[PDB]
């Protein structure tokens, strides 16, 4: 389940066609800052040639990683003036 | 039987060679928005290397899942200007 | 089958090595003008590094999308002084 | 969908071959004025060697960013005496 | 048996490591020109990640499809200055 | 194949290191005179920083565009006292 | 793990939007001075068209190369008056 | 077992996240120099989209190929100033 | 096997880090002069962003194309004062 | 490796910010005197708008070209009263 994952599964159809590739990559590179994502799934989500799987290979990784994963991907998506829901 | 499944079995031969892979994936990722499909059959239908089973592994999953499953896969196939039958 | 698709499958070997990448992109970006192609298969056909799949990932998308799709890709290929067959 | 995006997808084929590179850049640099676009997709849209992708890498970024993004790119395209539609 | 298939099974070990992927794809896309191959095995042979099965998934498809299939795959392999045997 | 393209593929190695950048540009700008090349591949061939791709991005564009394209690029290369072969 | 890599993964989100492209290139060309980086990954990190991957294709290369790699990339980032943390 | 394979299975977890993709490819292309690896598993290990399987599809190929295979992959990993163990 | 391919597989590790990108392109464009390479693998080897695959996507194409292919790529590498072995 | 290249990789960080653009160009034009560099990489290194890549696009070309290349670029850098190391 998860408390940080109350919303990213709820608006996954929102966050696939609204989170741009740099707002993807300003956060996904930030996931390697706390050693909080792994250091070899990064070149599996970045190596996707299209962006529609470059965002979703993160978006199922955040479905499987813990709530301590998604609690830091969310304010990196609220600091961008995109849309606001916690 | 089903009321939402009155049509997807009726035009399964239509929907295999007319529903493209992104119109597949704009709806199949939307199935995880309501927690309405599961979170581990998704990487079983997306991991199909060809598209002719990437669409049909959804299309038998919607044959087995309920009418509350297929009632939301249908207007995600009517909003796309493809073909119209309810 | 299709009536607009009477010709693009007929001369697919013609249209792969004769439709240039800008005549590709002057029409493929025009497919997003009527909301007539999707908004996330576009960065799957444009992200192809070579042009020989940058044209064909459209050319099978127009094999799977309807005749209302291919009826607008054809006069965008007849306004260019390339070759004329409807 | 979007209300500010009622028009930029509607006339994307217009705005690719009519919005010049400085009317591109007088607005795209203005997107960094409100911290309203990101500060590392800017050198991804400006680094495109041709102009036909220097305008469109903005034009799909405005397809994915919100209506608060496109509501400020539009009067920066109406103050220029080019063409008028809201 | 087959008369057009007198040679492609005879030099299958030749044609796997000598027919390059574009000479593969200049002919395999040409197989969809006469509606002569199907329109959903194409994205099963192209979706092979390696080329050593991207050529052979055609090369067993031409073992199972008729002599009217292989009679058109052969001069698309003789027009290329590669090797000549009918 | 082509009848006007009997020679430009035949002497492409000649025409890359013998057609200078202004004899490139006196003809490539002349291709926009008949609306005979497109109006957004022009700033893709001119934006090449080196001349060795500024000539060849035309020279593969004339490999893909028709014989009505190459039949007008040839006497713009025979009026210049460079070399004569039709 | 690494002792020189105690910090570059720690402030990777810092070093992506603060290390400029010449402070990138004054150090990345200096990595070829000791034969300490390879001589064919250099034109893979420099060939990135945007700077946001021109810095990060080094920044994951320093995640995978040893602590003898990152111990020389760090004082080339402390001699520049940018920010100081070892 | 093997004598050259005394170490690559011993530090496979080391060599997956420390051997970079060009130090992968400076050696894996060198394996085709002695005709010592095959000429159609090369485009099966290079076609892996991520690097974490682009290195390991070599790293199990060197688990199955002989000690004459691994005795030449090792000094191509000791000439690089990475880490030293025979 | 091949007689012209006695050497290019023998010194592939030489020819990857010694054949520069213009000595690549002065020969690879010359391969389209005799209609001797194809006209749609050219924009697959040139579209490689790095040079280390821009040379090798030719160097495996010459591993798969015939000895009549490699017999003309070799004196285009001996006329350049680089290194001499037939 | 190379014997003439014992030093230019050793002091590449020296030679990037110490070899001025005319001492670049008095030697790089001299490389076309013996037909010793090519005649179409010259307008790829000179067309670099900045000098920091106008010197380095030579400085990796001399990393890939032979020791007969670098043995003549060195005394053209020792005749200038700049710094002396062979």
């Amino acid at each position: 389940p998860g408390i940080a994952q109350q919303w990213i599964q709820s608006k996954r159809e929102d966050i696939v066609n609204q989170m741009t590739e740099a707002c993807l990559n300003q956060s996904l590179d930030a996931l390697l800052s706390r050693d909080l994502i792994m250091k070899e799934d990064y070149e599996l989500v970045s190596t996707k040639p299209t962006r529609t799987s470059k965002v979703r290979q993160l978006l199922d990784t955040t479905d499987i990683q813990g709530e301590e994963f998604a609690k830091v991907i969310v304010q990196k998506l609220k600091d961008n003036k995109q849309m606001g829901l916690q």
